[PDB]
DNA sequence: TTATGTAATACGTCTGTAACTTGTTCTTATGTCTGTTATGTAGTTAATATAATTGAAGGATTTTAAGA
């Protein structure tokens, strides 16, 4: 499963890499792998769309097996914006009181 | 003997948690202004009428000022 974010950016679940490339089968400029958590949170992002989720249920994802601190939610976020390097929000829009919505261009499958 | 290659071990270290902190955004309690009704104050009335008032009660002794 082949995902497009804005600014061609493109994110392989298969071999988990995100990267900049106007081609999807040609990486140009390669960022990288994420995290675990990071991915976890990115296949939450993808898998509610269109509708976001709620904040329940990604905390319940993220670290389900013990109740974390809340900051740790946001400060995952963060990083997950920061490696997408979306500096803007516009890769993670934060709806209030409705959850964490991604923004998707394309899907290849 | 000495290269070699595994293995213990100690130290960086990348990342996941969490603390400190601010934006800001929304909600609510409060202080204030304004309009209406109830309260509080005040002035006037034109047959004539012209020295209260109500009790209350078997006290027994002292000392001290006024009156003569």
């Amino acid at each position: 499963v082949i995902y497009q974010f804005p600014d061609n950016l493109w994110w392989n679940e298969a071999s988990n890499q995100v990267y900049y490339a106007q081609d999807p089968m040609k990486p140009e400029r390669l960022i990288g792998t994420p995290s675990i958590m990071q991915a976890k949170l990115l296949k939450i992002l993808c898998e509610y769309h269109p509708s976001p989720c709620p904040n329940d249920q990604i905390i319940k994802a993220l670290w389900p097996h013990g109740f974390i601190s809340s900051e740790s939610l946001t400060q995952a976020i963060k990083r997950t914006r920061d490696f997408l390097n979306d500096e803007h929000k516009t890769l993670i829009e934060n709806v209030k009181l409705q959850g964490y919505r991604i923004n998707i261009i394309q899907v290849i499958v």
